[PDB]
């Protein structure tokens, strides 16, 4: 019966209970093979040789064109539009009128009146709603992410990254000569196998690399040229199992809850969002329990986007962000999970006498919902933060999670993350029956580096 | 340059070294989603509720027709053809002229002069070679397994299994009434959503179920009807991550090495097999090291097929099998791996000081080659067997492997499995650097049951 989010929530009871018991299944990264060699060697290669990341299938693309394209972005992003010219990209972050993050994505300024958004569904849905209902003179082509269980896939564009300490060597070999390293997120072009390929300056683990894209038809020509040229430097392709664990080392939180489930000013959006949207159908997992869905919201300062906020243009939520004191907001950190506790979690899987075991911690990514929310506790047992993305780095031989915690907690402090859900687990299909564990974890910098 | 297996081996040096260092990557089970709920709940369901197994994509189908179809099978199988009529299936097992297993598959006798083979590539390749070169009056359609990394799949037929303690309840609900349980591997039909669907009597974990198949076009009608009717009984679909671990509880060894790399009588076959065949391109993994590829061969008695051998028809390898004493052959067993040792293997992944860790043991399937060969040792350190398929059962909370061991070793005996490869690991792309561990393991019955 329901055809929009507002109807789903009205018929669904408590919104937190609905989402924490959703029957959707796992947030999937589709089409790309799980592994090409193995996820451990693939993780190792982005720190020690070079990798080809295949980004063609897991993200939504919005092609945004027309006279009002830039005004649509400016009106909805915290980011400064001043001085923004073609061939520069931005990490677009929209907030609600209440100041909470909806999502984020990369917005490429390709040419005058021509932009592309690449990212997850929530910020794309927001852009489409405002383009639709706000009277902007704009034209949008929506190209959804590929189906997460296709079983018998095409996009408008392919998108790759070449990364690692040897990435620039591979890139210049492909180019046929020296390639200037522009400033981060500046765009230009390079040669691959006779094609002019547009580039986006990128990098990771302290080494510069590129994102590259083009029309879907040249995808295999490009890929084979990259793999061929990269053999000299140890370049290997990375599969969908390893790929999303990279952000545990980077620090980008992919999955803040879209903060759109409450609020009178957001009712029109909820009536617009379909009942099978990401927002209506997805799931929340982890140990943090509140009866108020707003307790799962974050604002930009809490997850590392404070420096993007610029009060130099009108935008949705500007007044709410101006009223925030940035100096007292929770801060994004990396939590380094205690390895003895990790061994205890895995050991319980092989205990034939125990009534229960600890929640299964998949590797290298242990998330078991689309939005992750584990409680972070201090020595006294107070909730002091929210852990939001969890997994393991073969490079560090450490389990790690990305969290937002009370600002006055120093690096090096040992907190605990409550791992697992209450009462044997929610009804999500990703959750086997289990008991919880308070995992010791050391507050560490973001991007991750070893602490104490 | 090489276009057949014989050329590959001639140019490849020692055959064991070639296969144990193959660059192929992982033996994949493709197209089907890795998980629908989670592999732990999916394993649990085939013992506690019901499951839908999607078998449409991972096996080769050979449609074999014509006057000499049955003679082709009889001439190449150890199995008795006497009394074989349409609507009975057999587990077809071919051996070489030297008595060693090539492979196995299920052969359906659909009608007079009409058979279908379903199974892995090695026995299909053997059937095709003999159909091609032996002058049989036969016609064959080869329908390969689906591509193991497609990324943008069709078969001639879909194939499902409905299994679990509640499978027969689901089956009769679909049928619309009582359905007779025929003898194992006898074929008949049932109703699903108005279609007449052919059936194969099957079962697992002590409960009867069915394999069902039909033309590829009716696949979704059938699947949706099954999932719909099965909700009442807790039926869930199983993904490709959990599915192949089922045989650790069943006892079927899927992957004996095709014993075709040596022998003057097999040179013609090696010249026929393509250079990109399964046999030429695949990999051997594990701790068992010999310089003679024949030390990796098994004969039917060693892996549970002794009872199929019937000296009532002429067949390839009959004379070799008649010369074997079945009472002294190695015997298939289940090894139950020690859970403290398993915890130690996983614990080494989180040790930030250790120079090395133990070989990664993936879950629920830990195989890291197409053919698995781990050394099984006694208390004195002699090799007494070969472990051939390895993983973990959430139903048992135990790591398990399927092995063939010296016949005089009693159930309940504690042996060790050498887990991991020598010298930091072979050059296979599935192998991260690691040290070995001698894992304690208790000889247990096959199909698995708890011992002592």
């Amino acid at each position: 019966a329901p055809t929009n989010l507002e109807q789903v929530l009205a018929a669904g009871g408590n919104t937190v209970e609905m989402l924490r018991n959703s029957q959707i299944g796992a947030y999937v990264y589709p089409v790309v093979a799980p592994e090409f060699s193995n996820w451990r060697t693939e993780q190792w290669a982005w720190r020690n040789s070079a990798v080809l990341f295949d980004q063609t299938h897991h993200m939504v693309d919005l092609y945004i064109r027309g006279k009002d394209a830039l005004k649509l972005l400016s009106d909805t992003m915290i980011n400064s539009p001043k001085g923004w010219e073609p061939n520069k990209a931005k990490q677009y972050v929209p907030v609600t009128p209440y100041g909470h993050v909806i999502g984020d994505g990369i917005i490429f300024y390709l040419a005058e009146e021509e932009f592309v958004y690449v990212g997850r569904a929530p910020a794309a849905n927001w852009l489409m709603y405002h383009a639709q209902t706000g009277g902007y003179n704009v034209d949008i082509v929506h190209d959804d992410r590929s189906p997460s269980r296709p079983m018998g896939v095409q996009r408008i564009s392919w998108r790759f990254q070449i990364q690692g300490p040897k990435a620039w060597d591979v890139i210049e070999k492909l180019h046929g000569g020296t390639l200037e390293k522009l400033k981060f997120f500046n765009m230009a072009e390079m040669n691959i196998a006779g094609m002019k390929i547009r580039t986006l300056r990128h990098g990771m683990a302290g080494a510069p690399g590129l994102e590259i894209w083009g029309p879907y038809e040249t995808q295999e020509k490009a890929r084979n040229a990259i793999l061929e040229a990269g053999k000299e430097f140890g370049l290997i392709p990375v599969g969908s199992r390893a790929y999303p664990s990279n952000t545990l080392e980077s620090g980008w939180i992919p999955s803040p809850l879209p903060a759109i489930y409450t609020g009178d000013k957001l009712k029109a959006y909820r009536e617009w969002l379909p009942a099978n949207s990401y927002e209506a159908s997805g799931a929340i997992g982890g140990s943090f329990v509140s009866s108020n869905i707003e307790d799962y919201y974050v604002n930009p300062y809490e997850i590392g986007y404070g420096p993007f906020v610029k009060f130099d243009h009108d935008f949705i939520g500007r007044d709410a962000l101006e009223a925030i004191d940035p100096a007292t907001q929770r801060k994004k950190v990396t939590l380094a999970w205690n390895g003895d506790d990790m061994a205890k979690i895995y050991a319980s899987l092989f205990d034939t006498e125990a009534d229960a075991h600890y929640k299964f911690f998949d590797l290298p990514l242990a998330n078991y919902a689309n939005t992750n929310a584990d409680a972070v506790l201090d020595a006294a047992g107070n909730v002091v933060g929210m852990s939001m993305f969890t997994g393991y780095s073969y490079n560090e031989k450490r389990a790690l999670s990305l969290a937002t915690i009370d600002h006055e907690i120093p690096v090096g402090t040992e907190l605990t993350v409550l791992w697992g859900e209450e009462n044997g687990g929610t009804r999500k299909t990703t959750v086997e029956p289990h008991k919880q564990m308070a995992v010791r974890a050391v507050v560490s910098p973001v991007p991750y580096s070893v602490t104490a």
